[PDB]
């Protein structure tokens, strides 16, 4: 079972001996620190952590003894605030005397703004605020996945709008292929759920249960997929029988969309000769609601996409849409799901545009790029103490390393506000109390072991919409 | 609760319908595909997956119903293999009729070798082999962390031996700071455990319980830490009281090692004037078993380390070791734990060597670089079907994409062997059966719901030792 006493960086076990004597309050905050582009971030994932790890009775006698036993060996020394933890157990029935205030989930906030704050609600538990730094800072991950996914949606929206005149199907244009490529089952669920803030297509099934448990949707599920082959279901037929494999598969899934990986041996041959000649009669008969989606999976992504489209455009009836861009017939589409990240996605859609191919023709699958190739440095997600009370006096505290002004942290009690022009500003040094800037946008989401404010996945999705979506009404 | 029926890529739900009719066996394998660094990989982490997720009764009536309900909404259609999963439940009491063979954990194997194989043991369950691809492929993560950690150990060993003449303390020279910088709690434990294959220093407490539960050590714990400050325990004292914080902290931890982050405002001032003058008397009085470890945490890593050492070298009594390199007194050391990855580690130790500073003086901490900034592409960890039986005939199968020969997969039944020169070779097409290369070095580790062979963490560490450690001993 999970033990919050064992869920911190080892050194934090020793910090209760290090703060100034007579310190009754430690107040800390999280931001995606500005760096002298990901100019705005989607705030998402805290509610998962609050419910899974922080709420309710998280301290027990057994957990205290377990931590004591572990740390004695880990440090080869007895340092461990058994008294402090036993206080929480006795006084609060093991509930954390912590208050967390946060911007609503799904909110899109520029870099360098307070996103949430943490403070102890009992003077005895001054040490607890930063104990939980480690677990709270892991919110960097769903924030970063959601943010990077949204930035890809902006790119897709721009090019889909330009090449087609509308945004139909935008929410299915970037599909999560990342289940195998992340570091754990837990990561899979978290990361997949973050992608679903922006899109509705996923193969990372773990995301669905997480959303159902911690967030909730009006719809039965938040994400969808369709049948598709993998290399094993093609290659199992034998090298000389790729055509047999293709035929069997599209016939099995004749009335739903089906994607078939086509590069097992020679993608160009498969497109031109197998799909474009031998099995063409099985493709041109398909419903618009049940297209064949051809999947290349190797070679230079842009070069391969363009050559696949050129091949298909010569074997199937291509139209020109009202924007002047080429469009495959509705029973035929392409998905590129190899080597896709935010940079290559941009390269591919731009290359398609240059060659007059509509983005209507293609969807993207992304695995490691979407869910694994991200770090806490991308948005500089960081937790710092900004205010303490010692001997009954509040003092504004911060770091400001001489050799790196980018690591300077904020001072004092913080609040987040709308500016007169409708932007965001973080007020420092308790200046929000002056009330010159309207209401603090941070809301209490956790207090004394209870989750006090929750958001549905539908609300989060609404908050995270693109402007271009808002503009398209 | 975890449900293996919901722990696969969505499209795999539909694959049972796509294999050739009358297929009785699907046989697949995992390798770190060859493409130059990372020439050899540490095989580690499969045992965790087998025990946590694959063994025992993993199918229940309730789990089948849950999957059925989820997939009906997810696909907007009924495509789920209820019958196939029910068969496993009825016939094998929900134990997976799968056999997995693997190289021993901790083994160091060159790229492009078979590391494990998977096949079904019941003809009805031909579809099961690749169902579990997704969860098995996640072994890429502990393999990659362990491998990259070991590659850093090689660098540290080279430079420690060169500058000091021995490898004393090598196993404490790279400390895991990655807990806050990984994507989940589960990942933290897995990744920390993989680092501990090579080193004994960690702050990622999650790794300890994982090792104890799934692997085991003779020692009470597999990893260790010491007391240390963070910026909040310095800055809380107020900007004008950095000296007071430092004094309090080293006095609280007067008889054990203690690390104190020294860059909150001015690292160079802290080293030269606070440590080197005002508090010098509290440092030179300390035991060799209880050094102060000064932690810079900002600026260019190499430049900052060099400047820190030059400062300390003028304030404290430096010696010259038997190799001619400069050595701080034993009560004083440095740890650089900002911006450290395998590349910057190399740059720092090389820069120190050029300036005649012993590697004895320094240790490194690494967080995101150690545990998060890694993907499945680094070692090309990949799972592929290589053999099938259909209509009673075995067929050697593979992919070989025309535009990427690096993605060609192996053909047929595989086995791992020692060559006459004592190296590893992977034999394809069942050629292991010819017995020209001795016995297969893979061991059956899982069969029909049971783990059949396992390794303690102590054995894994032994298997993963560096040659230079083996030669030294
Ligand atoms: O093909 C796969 N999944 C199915 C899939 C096919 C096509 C689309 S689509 O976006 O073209 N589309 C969505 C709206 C309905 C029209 C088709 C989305 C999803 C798949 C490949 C892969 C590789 N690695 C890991 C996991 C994987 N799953
Ligand atoms: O200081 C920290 N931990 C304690 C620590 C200090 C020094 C060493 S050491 O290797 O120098 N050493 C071990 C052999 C005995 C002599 C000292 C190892 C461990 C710490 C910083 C940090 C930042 N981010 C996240 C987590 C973190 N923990």
């Amino acid at each position: 079972e999970f033990n919050i006493l064992l869920a911190t960086d080892s050194y934090k076990v020793t910090h209760y001996k290090q703060y100034p004597p007579n310190t009754s309050k430690v107040y800390s905050y999280f931001e995606c620190r500005e760096k002298k582009k990901y100019e705005e971030t989607v705030f998402y994932g805290l509610q998962y952590i609050l419910n899974k790890y922080l709420k309710g009775k998280v301290v027990t006698k057994e957990k205290i003894q377990e931590a004591k036993d572990v740390y004695k060996e880990h440090f080869q020394d007895d340092v461990f605030n058994e008294k402090g933890w036993n206080y929480i157990l006795e006084k609060y029935d093991g509930h954390l005397p912590i208050e967390i205030k946060a911007v609503p989930e799904g909110f899109v906030i520029p870099r360098g703004n307070v996103l949430f704050t943490v403070e102890n609600t009992d003077p005895e538990c001054y040490w607890l605020t930063n104990w939980i730094e480690t677990i709270l800072v892991q919110s960097w991950y769903p924030i970063t996945v959601a943010t990077n996914s949204r930035e890809q949606k902006k790119i897709l929206a721009k090019y889909l709008l330009e090449t087609s005149g509308n945004l139909d199907g935008l929410e299915y244009k970037l599909h999560d292929f990342g289940y195998r490529g992340v570091s754990s089952q837990e990561t899979a669920g978290i990361g997949a759920s973050a992608h679903l803030v922006n899109f509705k297509g996923t193969d990372t099934v773990a995301g669905l249960a997480l959303i159902k448990k911690y967030y909730g949707t009006k719809d039965p599920v938040p994400g969808y997929s369709v049948p598709a082959a993998e290399h094993s279901t093609i290659t199992a037929w034998g090298k000389d029988h790729e055509k047999d494999a293709f035929e069997h598969i599209v016939t099995q899934f004749s009335s739903v969309p089906v994607s078939v990986v086509s590069d097992s041996y020679d993608i160009y041959n498969a497109c031109e000769k197998i799909w474009g000649e031998d099995l063409r009669h099985l493709i041109v008969s398909r419903s618009t609601q049940a297209p064949l989606i051809i999947r290349p999976d190797s070679g230079n992504p842009l070069d391969t996409v363009l050559k696949v489209l050129e091949i298909l455009g010569k074997k199937f009836p291509v139209t020109e849409n009202s924007k002047g861009y080429k469009l495959l017939p509705p029973y035929l589409r392409v998905i590129q799901g190899d080597g896709v990240d935010i940079n290559t996605l941009q390269e591919i859609v731009e290359g398609m545009k240059q060659k007059m191919w509509s983005i209507e023709n293609i969807a993207f699958g992304s695995g490691g790029g979407l869910l694994q190739k991200l770090t806490r440095d991308l948005l500089n997600c960081s937790f710092k103490c900004s205010y303490v009370v010692t001997n009954g006096l509040g003092i504004n505290v911060f770091k400001d390393p001489v050799a790196d002004p980018n690591k300077r942290s904020k001072k004092g009690r913080l609040s987040l506000h709308r500016t007169p022009a409708g932007n965001f500003v973080t007020l420092e040094e308790g200046k929000g109390d002056l009330e010159e800037y309207g209401q603090d946008l941070l809301h209490t989401v956790f207090k004394n072991g209870k989750v006090t404010k929750s958001y549905s996945f539908d609300e989060i999705r609404k908050n995270a919409q693109l402007n271009i979506e808002l503009e398209a009404a």
